[PDB]
């Protein structure tokens, strides 16, 4: 009622203030408080609330101390029953950066982002495609210092934390970035995004190649996703240096 409803009593001009913050800092004890924790962070009515003030932009920092206090210490504060919020809330920090301490707070949370995977290896097929997927989708963002970090840290996620053998590599290519490039129709997208996409996904291809746990599908496939976005800037280049890798790491195993 008080928070969601009565929207014109409390605003950004109040909790702008030292008694929002002060509000807002008492209001984070009841999670890390042992009473009402539980119940807190079930609720979806609390996260909707935490998703509205974090386009506060006096009060993003203090979410985001919140969240790297509370995620560090105790692994069993997310759960399938609260993760999208969470993973939706992040989201929303690091888009904030449109305009440094923004920038500054972004290139925080992108990490931060990318290290919601050692602390709990028990996930969900849907659990952990959602990081991946905020990942790809951060790579849009038009401020060049935000997104040529947000890449690389998406290449640092992908080189040495997910484990293979109960996913695969089919469903990591096709259920993760692929879902950028169909969406990718629109012009204004243009040859920059998807170029920096085919970048990575050549790379991460070369690294698990180089360590081998593919087959032919995976090449046909990955095939078919360079011929379904012909291009003759990008694909006579790429083309060409996979077929080169490939024959390379081939010569890497046999002797």
């Amino acid at each position: 009622d008080e928070l969601l409803k009565k929207g014109d009593i409390f605003t950004q001009k109040f909790f702008a203030t030292n008694q929002g913050k002060e509000f807002l800092k008492r209001l984070f004890s009841l999670t890390e408080s042992e009473f009402y924790r539980g119940f807190l962070l079930g609720n979806e009515n609390f996260w909707k609330f935490l998703r509205k003030v974090t386009a506060m932009k006096e009060q993003s920092e203090s979410i985001f101390e919140y969240l790297n206090e509370s995620i560090k210490t105790d692994s069993n504060i997310l759960t399938n029953e609260n993760f999208m919020w969470v993973l939706g809330l992040l989201d929303e920090i690091s888009s904030m950066g449109a305009v440094k301490k923004s920038i500054e707070l972004s290139l925080k949370s992108i990490q931060l982002t990318s290290h919601l995977l050692e602390d709990n290896n028990d996930l969900r097929k849907n659990e952990i495609f959602a990081i991946i997927q905020a990942l790809a989708h951060q790579c849009i963002n038009p401020c060049k210092q935000i997104s040529e970090f947000a890449v690389v840290t998406l290449e640092q996620t992908l080189i040495n934390k997910i484990e293979i053998p109960m996913e695969s590599v089919e469903e990591l290519i096709e259920g993760g970035l692929l879902p950028l490039l169909n969406s990718s129709e629109t012009q204004e997208d243009q040859k920059i995004l998807i170029s920096s996409i085919l970048t990575i996904i050549s790379n991460v291809y070369l690294h698990y190649l180089k360590l081998g746990k593919t087959s032919n599908e995976t090449f046909l496939k990955i095939l078919s996703i360079f011929n379904k976005f012909v291009e003759d800037s990008d694909i006579e280049k790429k083309l060409q240096q996979l077929i080169l890798d490939k024959k390379s790491i081939e010569k890497g195993n046999g002797s």
